[PDB]
């Protein structure tokens, strides 16, 4: 099993939102409806705004959007979203039979690396409170409980 | 998520191959080869084979077949063979997005209970030295190393 790390680019857009579609059913099995999840899906991960996100990211400016490939089929993604000298993890996802395989860690070390790179020290993330897996996954990483917003915690990590 | 333990019937057949094919395809990815495992499927997990020790499960002699059931649908299953009072843990499979949620655990309380009724005190089992998922979960459980026997180690647990 053979993992490359890389920003993705337009033509990663179909397999990006099949990714993003079984990571979500699983991921919230038991926090969202299979329809409230269908329409996240559709509304957010919509071909328009992921190609605008992946453009973004491939001309360098405000995302960063990497996949982790495995034998050139796509897994996983990041996402980050920067302002001045601080970011936010917008989004971290793997198909839910590669996950518990350090992918998601290498992933954020991509990030971050990046961001050290770009002199980015403050990096901070919305994880909602049910989410066990995130969450447990996030402060085995570094990333501290700071304040909460509706069902989510606030999570932040310094560097 | 509501999960039931109980013996599986000859009605559980169909799905539990399936969930035999799918844990196995996941569980030794790294292991053996795509057709080894199709092989496999076909000639251990066989209609016949298991309907077989399902029958000999259900009439209460050497084998004691027990399911795991989300919502009525078949997502795990254990085996046991007993000979006097020992058993073996011939089978322990869970469809790979409901590992890692303590079903497998429950599933061996459910074993452990039934052999305590029945006086059986020694369990045992082979583990494919490279599975780590099945060999971390056996002894985080009670299983320590006793031997091995070619490609498996030979794990055994007292009561
Ligand atoms: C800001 C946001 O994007 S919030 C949404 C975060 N993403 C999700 O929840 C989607 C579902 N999960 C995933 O995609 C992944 O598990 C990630 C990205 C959260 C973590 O990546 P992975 O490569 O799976 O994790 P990695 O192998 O580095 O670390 C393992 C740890 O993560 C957590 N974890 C990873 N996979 C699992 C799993 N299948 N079941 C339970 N916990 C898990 C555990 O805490 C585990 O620690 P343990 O060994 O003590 O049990
Ligand atoms: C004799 C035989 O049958 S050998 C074959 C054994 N079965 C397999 O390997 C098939 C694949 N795996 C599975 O079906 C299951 O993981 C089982 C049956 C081994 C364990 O059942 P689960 O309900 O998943 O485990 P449970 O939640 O009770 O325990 C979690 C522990 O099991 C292991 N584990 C369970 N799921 C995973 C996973 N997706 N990735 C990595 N490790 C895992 C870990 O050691 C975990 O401990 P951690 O929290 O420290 O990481
Ligand atoms: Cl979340
Ligand atoms: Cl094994
Ligand atoms: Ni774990």
């Amino acid at each position: 099993m053979s993992i490359e790390i890389r920003k993705l680019s337009i033509e990663d857009l179909e397999t990006l939102i099949e990714v993003a579609r079984e990571s979500w059913k699983w991921t919230y099995a038991g926090i969202y409806s299979e329809e409230y999840i269908e329409s996240w899906i559709r509304e957010k991960y919509s071909k328009e705004k992921l190609l605008n996100e992946i453009v973004r990211s491939q001309s360098n400016l405000d995302i960063l959007f990497l996949g982790a490939f495995a034998d050139s089929t796509l897994i996983g993604f990041i996402e980050l979203k920067i302002i001045a000298n601080k970011a936010e993890l917008l989004r971290l996802y793997l198909k839910p039979e590669y996950t518990h395989k350090k992918i998601g860690k290498t992933l954020l070390l991509e990030a971050e690396k990046i961001m050290k790179k770009k002199g980015i020290l403050e990096c901070r993330l919305y994880v909602h409170r049910q989410n066990s897996v995130g969450f447990s996954f996030y402060y085995k990483n570094g990333f501290k409980v700071e304040d909460t917003d509706g069902s989510d915690f606030i999570m932040e990590k310094k560097y």
